[PDB]
């Protein structure tokens, strides 16, 4: 269908979008902003965040967001700030966390990277209420958490490897017969950035270079793919009053000022009509 350039934000790094509260909240990890816009009045909100900021995600029964920044997992609200929460890797590593999910069972699972994206030294983690659990390492950009509506299965990408892989996600939370789900060939400098799964098990994944993103079926062949006029798309997140309203958030990271000037629109916040709702979004429990 249309798309729509909703916000023409002009972020750096716009990622981790999440329909939350009737509005969708997102960052700009570059800029170090945490970012909301409210469809139905085009109302924009932006606070500025300490530190790179690189997910968000809301908690069961309590206000405000845990929230990824450099330095670790923090708790933010507006009106407080951030707080940490916890410590998950030794800074030595310049590693940052990256993107996030919050399965069924309200399990935060998220990613690290290594912030100047070089080194092999991103890990995936599970964060409940047992604690915080390795579950993959030497990854140098992980991307794309995200867990089917069955709750059986579990997809995580390697970006700069092209690859997105599934696995067995076991009810205790662990994983086990990981194998390739899609390797991507659509083009030299097209990488897998940031995915969801839709509420049929289908994987929507957001392209860096790529110009768009692709839906997958859960055998991992492409149904659909959608344009938008931004280079680099960074994330698909389902909003609207029925989850059938797909955003995506854009990054204007790595574009030469001549490629700005020919996609002006990077960065921005871009919203599309689907068929399809989404899955809604998940509470981390906390404690
Ligand atoms: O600009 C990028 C920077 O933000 C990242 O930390 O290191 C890689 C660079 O290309
Ligand atoms: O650093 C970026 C990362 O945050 C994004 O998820 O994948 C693209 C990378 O350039
Ligand atoms: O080769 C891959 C193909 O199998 C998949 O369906 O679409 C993505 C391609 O990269
Ligand atoms: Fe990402």
């Amino acid at each position: 269908a249309q798309v729509t350039c909703v916000w023409d934000l002009k972020a750096t790094l716009g990622e981790g979008p999440i329909w939350h509260g009737d509005t969708l909240w997102f960052v700009d990890i570059k800029q170090r902003k945490i970012h909301n816009y409210h469809p139905a009045t085009g109302e924009r909100f932006s606070f500025d965040a300490p530190d790179q900021v690189t997910f968000l995600a809301p908690i069961v029964g309590a206000t405000g967001f845990v929230v990824g920044l450099k330095t670790g997992i923090h708790r933010f609200h507006p009106a407080t700030g951030f707080s940490l929460l916890l410590e998950v890797e030794d800074a030595a590593l310049n590693n940052r966390p990256n993107d996030a999910t919050v399965d069924a069972q309200g399990r935060l699972w998220f990613g690290t990277m290594h912030d100047g994206e070089e080194n092999n030294s991103g890990s995936l983690y599970r964060m409940d209420l047992t604690g915080v659990a390795r579950m993959d390492r030497d990854i140098c950009i992980t991307n794309g958490p995200c867990v089917s509506p069955d709750g059986k299965t579990f997809y995580h990408t390697d970006t700069l490897e092209k690859t997105i892989y599934a696995f067995d996600l076991a009810e205790d939370g662990l994983l086990s017969n990981k194998r390739v789900f899609v390797q991507f060939a659509l083009g030299d400098d097209v990488y897998p950035d940031g995915s969801v799964v839709d509420s049929e098990g289908y994987l929507w994944t957001a392209l860096w270079g790529g110009f768009g993103a692709v839906r997958f079926s859960p055998q991992g062949d492409a149904v659909t793919r959608i344009e938008l006029p931004a280079p680099n798309v960074t994330k698909p997140c389902f909003g609207g009053p029925d989850l059938k309203t797909l955003y995506f958030t854009t990054a204007r990271k790595g574009l030469s000022d001549e490629t700005l000037a020919q996609y002006p629109l990077a960065g921005g916040v871009f919203a599309v009509p689907v068929d399809v709702a989404g899955q809604p979004q998940h509470e981390v429990r906390l404690v």
